[PDB]
């Protein structure tokens, strides 16, 4: 599959870590290794570990490859928790309020999602609200306009929450079942990027005191450590609703998946597993479980 690069470690690569080997400290010491090399967290394998020694004692198991159907079993339980899929209809707009870092793939997963959308059926209106980043609100535009999908874009610097605003409104006039809305991110201000999103969280309510819908942080699995910060920190800025793990295919680190879900509790919606547009799969904990222990 496409996880080919994570199977090393996870999944799949477990069975040649357990081949021959008996039950003891020793085996679970190298385990707990290969899991914190593929960014599992420290937290999640600390959790993974006891769990799974408790299950392995008190079913007597002596033989360590028994072990891939018990991991199988609490690391699929992690994912399953976080298994809430994006159910965007109903709304006029459904307002979804991208946040992020730059460079994580966001103004990509936007034109990903607005393809999505319209491929089911709904239009679909884009907000430029990272104002100060003239070459993503270049690319929302060009990009908006060759595919015919309405872009609300201001003057560089104007007030992101009235940008927002106006695109609300706009797409209100217009019937648009979901508007999507970029953001600045900008960890370096921490407080001003909270500030920030609470004005902007704030300005919806005039027009909608359901909106914004979702909140979606979109981060980079192949930054591993990188994204989960990253997630920690819009997690005590604003609310998020659900997450976006982009660049799964390609890196080893793909436990990450694992420490965001469980640190969090946050709701996985996409995956992104390739480049195409249908590449940015809505989750599914099963079916992503299947394939990471496929042998």
């Amino acid at each position: 599959r496409s996880l080919l690069k994570t199977k090393e470690n996870l999944g799949s690569g477990f069975i040649s870590l357990f081949r021959g080997k008996k039950i003891d400290d020793d085996l679970f010491e190298e385990l707990e290794e290969q899991l914190l090399i593929a960014d599992v967290g420290v937290e999640t394998t600390r959790k993974i570990i006891t769990n799974l020694t408790e299950g392995a004692s008190r079913k007597q198991l002596r033989d360590a490859e028994a072990l891939y159907g018990l991991l199988k079993e609490e690391m699929g339980e992690i994912l399953a928790k976080v298994d809430e899929p994006l159910n965007v209809e109903g709304k006029a707009p459904f307002v979804i309020l991208m946040v992020g870092v730059n460079g994580v793939g966001k103004t990509t997963t936007i034109g990903k999602l607005a393809r999505q959308f319209e491929q089911q059926g709904k239009s679909v209106m884009l907000a430029a609200g990272d104002t100060f980043r003239a070459a993503a609100v270049e690319q929302l535009q060009v990009w908006g306009q060759r595919n015919n999908i309405p872009v609300i874009a201001q003057h560089t610097g104007a007030d992101s929450a009235s940008v927002i605003f106006d695109a609300i409104q706009a797409a209100k006039a217009r019937n648009i079942d979901v508007l999507i809305a970029d953001t600045a991110g900008r960890l370096q201000n921490k407080s001003h990027l909270m500030e920030e999103l609470k004005k902007i969280v704030r300005v919806m309510k005039k027009l909608d005191v359901e909106a914004p819908h979702e909140v979606m942080l979109t981060i980079d699995a192949s930054t591993g450590q990188n994204a989960v910060s990253q997630a920690k920190l819009f997690h005590e800025a604003v609310g998020l609703t659900g997450i976006t793990l982009t660049k799964l295919d390609g890196t080893a680190k793909g436990g990450v998946i694992f420490s965001v879900a469980d640190q969090f509790g946050i709701p996985i919606r996409y995956i992104g597993v390739g480049e195409r547009i249908e590449d940015l799969r809505p989750f599914k904990a099963d079916d992503f479980i299947e394939a990471l222990f496929a042998r």
